[PDB]
């Protein structure tokens, strides 16, 4: 059970985040640089995104030792050697993808430790501590640890996932089945004058990591692409994955606190105001602080709130196709938001979207607090 | 009555419609090249919208011949002498605004005609055949009559509206009072569900003349701005102006068939299709033609069963309000659309606007042909 969890997850986001500095590196080092970074961080949602939607479906059913760690790990077999000439060639594209694979197996990790929380008072902190504590440390000494990780990354994703197959001996029991028969798809026809309360919290997520997702472009964009800065990106970025975590504890709390809006309302907004700030470091490194923070305690309201109305069918629409929706629609923007990009300096344009974002959670923010109503 | 129409209106157009080629003139012999006549367009519904709004609640007081037509006229003097040096220095502004001033003088027009309506069958097609014919004919000749018509144009504008001065020798009676106890402001709070109607039509002229105000641009931008061609702008635009109009009359009992919408869908999308269609003429020169078209009978459906409901101040509000603003949305975009159009050639950038607006209409349309309930 919980060590399954903590081996399965730890090559998650031993692979997850160190691909972050990885993709810096090859990346920045391949035919399109840095546009492809920030696609990349496109490629985290791409992940998340259809995961907990449609491998939802699939996690009902049967495949986590096979698929998911035996086909994902083998995959990564392939991983060095073709993704060196292929790294450049959409290899740097199917490496990226796979550790964030494993994260997928980090989704369901959040599920099970929640039925230990219907044992007494606990939320969501301890799932996700267990991850996050891995993230920010193996990772920090991975790559910082001896420079270009090769056979190290081999070894982690590996090794670790290995482990977890070795002691995990179950495929997945004490749930339902079958993914063909599973795929949702419906519309707001039911949704009518939802629109005021539905639409109110829709506009909520949706806006927030769809702007993010520009936004995560920004702050995990800065950086010398390999460099002790850019594998400490994946160190930094974990390290602050375990502050607001418990942070979101009381967060969740504090989902209800004005709407957890006002949280990421004047958050955003700060992360501006550091884009313009200080010295180098606290700007955008602060900038992927903040942008994590907001995903989970708003995950958290969402997943309870969200996924066990008749809007579980409704629900997995709302959070995952709606949210990773506005995602996959701000990463297109960027695509050619590069290739346009071309106004050497670029001040406004990007920055419009980093601030609009920001302040268009500020809107939202307090006109949501306003409307209650139970049913 | 009648005639003092026909003769203030005469001015109106032969200013307007002449001063659309004279910005191409002048205003590409100055600093901003050819954005500044995008802008010139803008300036259009700048008039027109602060016009048919708060010149209404000005239309309701007096001031007719005084500041009218008097006011304008003098301003006129100050002209050609002013507008040749600072003619680059914003008096290309000044000039191309003023003679639209004498535009909204047709405005009214268009009110008291609709009395005579109420008289037996007439709807819409009169007074503005009045206008339109006037234009095409006389401003053809005019500038294309004899090159750069200084003198000609001072002679237009003032004597044809001194004339309406001398014989129409009324302030402005058989209508209410006072401006500055009248201008309107209210909001969709009572608009609620109406959102569903309401913003349906809303969504309708709102964002066909905002993107039409980009496609202004466009089709009006087309030129070697003095020559015959843009002399004979002013009289394309305007022969165009006259067939759409009685095509309005039953244009406006189409503006039920399948919501007008249909119209406009097609058109748009076809302007397009003209876009990348034969050799030169027929494309945006058909542009202008179109967009006019679509204007007239939106305005007609528009006029009747939204300004004499309670949506008087707040019919005011949509057609006026509403459709303008969009309008300066889109301008302002314009000024930046430019400095920031550098991508040397600039494809599906305008392109995007353009077509955007096109199809943009088609969806709206068939999406609205749907509803329909009393009250």
């Amino acid at each position: 059970l919980l060590l399954m969890l903590v081996l399965l997850v730890a090559v998650g986001q031993m692979a997850q985040t160190i691909y972050i500095p990885a993709i810096a590196d090859m990346a920045r080092d391949l035919n399109v640089r840095e546009g492809a970074v920030q696609s990349v961080m496109g490629a985290y949602l791409l992940t998340y995104g259809v995961s907990q939607l449609f491998y939802g479906p699939i996690s009902d059913r049967v495949g986590r030792r096979p698929v998911i760690l035996v086909g994902m790990s083998i995959f990564m077999l392939a991983t060095l050697v073709a993704v060196t000439t292929s790294s450049l060639t959409v290899l740097i594209a199917a490496s990226a993808m796979q550790g964030m694979g494993t994260g997928v197996g980090g989704v369901m990790a959040r599920t099970l430790p929640r039925d230990l929380y219907e044992r007494t008072q606990l939320r969501h902190a301890n799932s996700l501590l267990n991850m996050g504590i891995l993230v920010s440390p193996l990772l920090a000494p991975l790559i910082g640890g001896l420079l270009d990780t090769m056979w190290n990354w081999r070894a982690c994703y590996l090794f670790l996932l290995v482990l977890c197959a070795g002691v995990t001996f179950s495929m997945a029991r004490w749930m339902p089945e079958t993914r063909p028969v599973d795929a949702p798809r419906t519309r707001l026809l039911t949704s009518y004058k939802t629109l005021f309360g539905n639409s109110g919290f829709n506009c909520y997520l949706l806006m927030l990591i769809g702007g993010l997702a520009g936004i995560a472009a920004f702050e995990a964009c800065s950086g010398v692409l390999m460099g002790a800065v850019l594998g400490l990106s994946s160190m930094t970025v974990s390290i602050l994955f375990i502050l607001p975590i418990p942070a979101a504890f009381f967060g969740a709390w504090f989902a209800g606190r004005p709407n957890k809006r006002f949280s990421t309302l004047m958050w955003q907004s700060v992360i501006c105001c550091l884009l313009a700030g200080l010295l180098m470091w606290i700007p955008d490194w602060f900038g992927v602080m903040n942008v994590w923070t907001l995903l989970v305690p708003a995950a958290l309201f969402f997943f309870g709130a969200g996924m066990l109305f008749p809007l579980a069918t409704s629900g997995a629409m709302e959070p995952f196709p709606f949210l990773a929706g506005t995602a996959g629609a701000l990463v297109g923007g960027l695509q050619n938001i590069g290739s346009g990009v071309l106004a050497s300096l670029s001040a406004m344009l990007p920055q419009t979207g980093q601030g609009s974002l920001g302040l268009l959670m500020t809107l939202m923010g307090l006109l949501i607090v306003l409307c209650w109503l139970p049913l």
